[PDB]
């Protein structure tokens, strides 16, 4: 049954631009191993077929079968529950905590980056920094999974690979592609790296990054940094 996603394209009109629920949706499928394809679409070039699957214009949008879906957390929601075990793995968080770490960070990211008031940069840079250092704290904190298991040099350390576990869910779909704007806009126009003593964190977007379904389904570096070069840039 044909699983077509629709994704906002870059800069040429043809690759893959920023969105981060593109890349979720992308992730998404890519984890539930069914085959599907994607199609990006130059939004001041529209092509007929879009133009007929989707009047609205809202991007990203699921064709499933003959039908069109909108709206990124109910394209997942839909996606979860149509594609199921035995034949697909359920991609659900086990723990209701790991569906909320970390959401705070792209909005506080967001005030930073867009800020041109040099007042308010060292203030938005620690807000940013508290948010990271909140989610480091969930990713150090030993899930229910990894009860009275320890190392004596890390007791009561999670070792854990992901925010769920040692499996990328929902969540980690929903949060990566956001991390990368995160990490890829900062460096470029900010001076600024996620401190690596985020050790939590720090081994999150190590093993996120040794993952195809999170590297490959990236952006091009240079199509997130060009999205972001009108309001990164007015703080002077």
């Amino acid at each position: 049954p044909q699983v077509e996603l629709f994704v906002k394209a870059g800069s040429d009109g043809a690759k893959i631009g920023n969105c981060p629920f593109s890349q979720r949706l992308f992730m998404v499928l890519w984890l539930k191993g069914v085959t599907f394809n994607v199609t990006t679409v130059d939004t001041k070039r529209r092509t007929e077929t879009v133009q007929k699957l989707c009047p609205g214009g809202q991007l990203p949008f699921l064709l499933y079968g003959t039908e069109v879906h909108t709206d990124t957390n109910k394209i997942e929601e839909f996606l979860e529950a149509v594609l199921c075990p035995p034949r697909y793995p359920k991609l659900a968080a086990l723990n209701p905590e790991s569906n909320t770490a970390g959401l705070d960070i792209f909005a506080k990211f967001s005030a930073y980056i867009k800020n041109s008031n040099p007042a308010l940069n060292d203030n938005l840079e620690k807000g940013l920094l508290k948010a990271l250092k909140v989610l480091d704290n969930y990713l150090t904190s030993p899930l229910p999974e990894e009860v009275d298991e320890t190392s004596a040099e890390d007791e009561g350390v999670s070792q854990r690979k992901f925010l769920d576990g040692n499996e990328l869910t929902l969540a980690d779909c929903n949060l990566l592609p956001k991390l990368h704007i995160v990490q890829v806009v900062c460096k470029k126009y900010r001076g600024f790296t996620i401190p690596e003593a985020f050790r939590g964190v720090f081994r999150y977007l190590s093993n996120a990054y040794a993952r195809e379904e999170f590297a490959s389904t990236c952006p091009d570096d240079e199509e997130i940094e060009l999205a972001y070069e009108q309001v990164a840039k007015a703080l002077k």
